[PDB]
């Protein structure tokens, strides 16, 4: 036909468009047809055009909204491609699980993103005799000390989806893994009600006092700017906030520093994009959909995609040394997280998007609130996390 990949896709950036190049370039010279229709409005019509038979071929769908469409039995088993390619060979075991129904692959992930990072300004911190944390109790120090020298000590954007990756750091820190897991995995009540998810929010408000208050609607790369520019000392923020720091050209440890976000040392807290399959009627538009499915997991895409762009490629027989320094620290501590209860998923890869906007709520009503007592916040969390569920 030669068959045709249509892929609804949002990474409209021009970072991204030179992987998803690579990705067109190949299928045309593999005998098939191109054809994108590129939405945005990034965080996540579909449904009612798949649940009427005119699916797209591929579609980005990351979190446990696999589960949910492969329940529907709208996806395609990858059982082919997955097999041609050594596919359960490549992948993490608990990647490779996520992108499974019935033990069937019905997605091909594309990145994973660490969440659980701070970047620091190593020369703000010189200027200011301040110290790189490991603690919470360090992070604060570290915190004063850059205030005492007339540096913003946090920078940080008004967005509610900013403030719960500052949350879930917490969570992660003070809870560790399993109870990382307990809360934002299984939704567990006495959890997400108990002291140390209490303390949690009284730590998440004592970072609030370093804040600006006028961050409103404010960017995390305008955030990340401010850290660039030598005005801040640290941002709470997942790797995709190196692209700011590559854009502006800018290296690995000269002029920036990845350290685990403090206490959460041992631990991996993931974020994983795909693009989830569909069942189709032609033939060739299934060996066209066959062939995406094992390019998007070929070195080429692999590479550019995370490159440009801050996070690791999924692929784990990968050559590292094309990637930054701060990536090789993230291939590390992946590993090391791996072998334990370390790798976990971020908050947005653990939930439904009803879930995260209970949270996100929850999060941002107390953190706007300089009167909000945590020991009432738990409560909060926990009803709109029953209510949305």
């Amino acid at each position: 036909n030669p068959g045709t990949v249509d892929v609804l896709h949002w990474w409209t950036s021009g970072g991204e468009a030179k992987a998803v190049e690579t990705l067109k370039q190949q299928i045309q010279k593999d005998g098939f047809i191109w054809k994108d229709n590129a939405v945005a409005g990034g965080g996540g019509v579909l449904k009612t055009r798949a649940i009427s038979g005119n699916p797209p071929s591929a579609a980005q769908i990351k979190g446990p909204d696999i589960q949910e469409w492969g329940a529907l039995g709208l996806l395609t088993e990858l059982d082919d491609v997955a097999a041609a390619n050594k596919w359960d060979d490549l992948l993490p075991r608990q990647v490779a699980d996520i992108m499974k129904y019935d033990g069937h692959y019905v997605a091909v992930p594309v990145n994973i993103h660490r969440v659980n990072w701070l970047w620091i300004n190593p020369q703000v911190f010189d200027k200011a005799g301040a110290k790189v944390p490991t603690t919470l109790d360090e992070l604060f120090a570290a915190a004063d000390k850059l205030k005492a020298a007339g540096f913003i000590p946090l920078a940080h954007g008004g967005q509610p989806w900013q403030d719960s990756t500052v949350f879930e750091d917490l969570v992660l820190s003070i809870l560790g893994p399993k109870g990382y897991h307990a809360a934002f995995v299984d939704l567990d009540e006495k959890t997400l009600t108990g002291p140390q998810m209490t303390e949690a929010f009284a730590t998440l408000k004592r970072l609030g006092t370093y804040m600006d208050p006028n961050r409103a609607g404010r960017d995390w790369n305008i955030a990340a700017a401010e850290v660039i520019n030598g005005k801040a000392g640290m941002q709470i923020m997942g790797d995709w906030a190196k692209s700011e720091w590559s854009a502006a050209g800018k290296v690995a440890g000269k002029d920036y520093q990845c350290v685990a976000f403090p206490g959460t040392q041992g631990s991996f807290a993931y974020n994983i994009d795909s693009l989830a399959m569909f069942k189709l009627k032609d033939a060739n538009d299934i060996k066209a959909q066959n062939d995406l499915a094992k390019v998007a997991l070929e070195p080429e895409f692999q590479t550019v995609f995370n490159q440009n762009k801050g996070s690791l490629p999924v692929r784990q027989d990968m050559d590292m040394s094309k990637f930054d320094a701060c990536t090789q620290k993230s291939a590390a501590d992946f590993k090391e997280a791996a072998k334990g209860d370390g790798l976990q998923p971020s908050m947005g890869m653990a939930t439904t998007l009803a879930v995260q906007g209970a949270i996100f709520d929850v999060v941002t009503n107390f953190l706007n609130d300089p009167q909000a007592e945590p020991a009432t916040a738990v409560k909060q969390l926990n009803a709109a996390i029953k209510a949305a569920r």
